[PDB]
């Protein structure tokens, strides 16, 4: 059985190796009405399924350590911990849930605790003083991999119950789109019932009111394999594209609600990086920028990373190393996302494995 707090890891939970399937649902039907429920009992799509399974089976693994570390960060993420506090306490469970081992289990990205205006990527740096605070709301976006299969998974922690309508507005918008998305669904589709859903809410926080906005320029993505992003992008706002949804595939559903200009701009210190996938193998002659490049390669090879992970691998004096890799395009980075100040920003996600004969909401129980 699992401790409190939680040790033990999934693997060893389930000594058959098969770990528990996330919500099963039956896809949207057409225009017309034609219902997908065929998928859901032909022959040649069950055989494609079963074709996968080693692979539903890691994103599983990986969906049921993200469920146990968010239960117990629930339990006890509290104002007056410092933002470090928070995600050292959060990672070490998530290390020992997941049963890091190298590139093939572990972190597939930083522990987002964007704060406020601030909608993402904001994780802190070493000697970042940063306390969680009664009043603030803080995004907790992190991720989890099995041989590369992400679980991308985020929600919104509050303690001022002002905010509740806020919450609900883009939790309601996150289900909507998990709702809309499934195979030869359209992306411009799922964005723009995302709107309409998100849209309909009205806040009032501090006497002030406000109608929550879509994050127009933040959205949900496609997964690949050791690959957050894979290149198609789920709008939440009218005007994508009509690019549609394909069988197999895997998406990370995501949506913000922001009570100020509903666009975020880079702010603020960068810690997420990058190496970017598109580029190939690089010769550097360069001492330190080669060390920091092949530390890169042996422990995240293309998963994103923070200089806290930098700097417990006994890294230091990297910072000119990790722009040189920035300025050589080798590394991209990723600095947090805010809206304008005053402004509050919440976000809801879950991981969407589109599976030939059914859509599962992986990472949900
Ligand atoms: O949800 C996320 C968290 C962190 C990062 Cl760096 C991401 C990058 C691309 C897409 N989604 C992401
Ligand atoms: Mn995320
Ligand atoms: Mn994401």
């Amino acid at each position: 059985v699992q401790t409190d707090p939680p040790s033990v890891p999934i693997c060893d939970l389930y000594p058959n190796g098969v770990f528990p399937k996330g919500q099963e649902c039956e896809y949207p039907p057409t225009q017309d009405g034609r219902t997908a429920a065929w998928r859901t009992t032909s022959e040649e799509k069950k055989a494609l399924d079963q074709a996968s399974e080693e692979i539903w089976n890691d994103f599983r693994e990986a969906a049921e350590a993200h469920r146990q570390v968010r239960k117990y960060v629930m339990s006890w993420i509290k104002p007056g911990m410092t933002m470090i506090e928070i995600c050292e306490k959060l990672e070490d469970c998530s290390r020992k849930l997941i049963k890091e081992n190298g590139l093939n289990a572990g972190l597939a990205f930083p522990t987002g605790c964007s704060l406020n205006n601030c909608a993402a990527h904001y994780t802190p740096n070493a000697g970042d003083t940063t306390v969680l605070q009664y009043d603030d709301i803080c995004k907790i976006d992190f991720g989890t991999h099995i041989s590369g299969r992400i679980i991308d998974c985020a929600f919104t922690v509050t303690f001022n119950p002002k905010y509740d309508t806020l919450l609900k507005a883009v939790k309601d918008a996150t289900n909507t789109g998990i709702k809309c998305a499934g195979i030869d669904v359209r992306l411009c589709d799922v964005g723009e019932a995302i709107q309409e859903v998100m849209e309909s809410y009205e806040v009032e926080i501090d006497g002030k009111t406000y109608q929550v906005k879509p994050i127009r320029n933040l959205n949900g993505h496609s997964i690949g394999q050791y690959r957050i992003h894979a290149g198609k992008t789920v709008p939440i706002v009218k005007g994508g594209e009509a690019t549609r949804m394909e069988e197999g595939e895997v998406y990370a559903i995501e949506t913000f609600g922001s009570t100020g200009k509903g666009v975020v701009h880079d702010d603020m210190e960068c810690s997420h990086y990058m190496k970017n996938f598109d580029v190939g193998h690089v010769p550097i002659r360069l001492p330190r920028t080669k060390h920091l490049l092949n530390v890169i390669n042996e422990n995240f090879g293309t998963l994103a990373f923070c200089r806290r992970w930098l700097d417990r691998l006994g890294e230091s004096k990297y910072l000119m190393a990790l722009k040189n890799l920035c300025d050589l395009g080798i590394v991209d980075p990723y600095p947090p996302l805010c809206d304008i100040k005053g402004s509050y920003t919440a976000q809801f996600e879950h991981t969407i494995l589109l599976r030939p004969t059914c859509k599962e909401v992986v990472s949900r129980g």
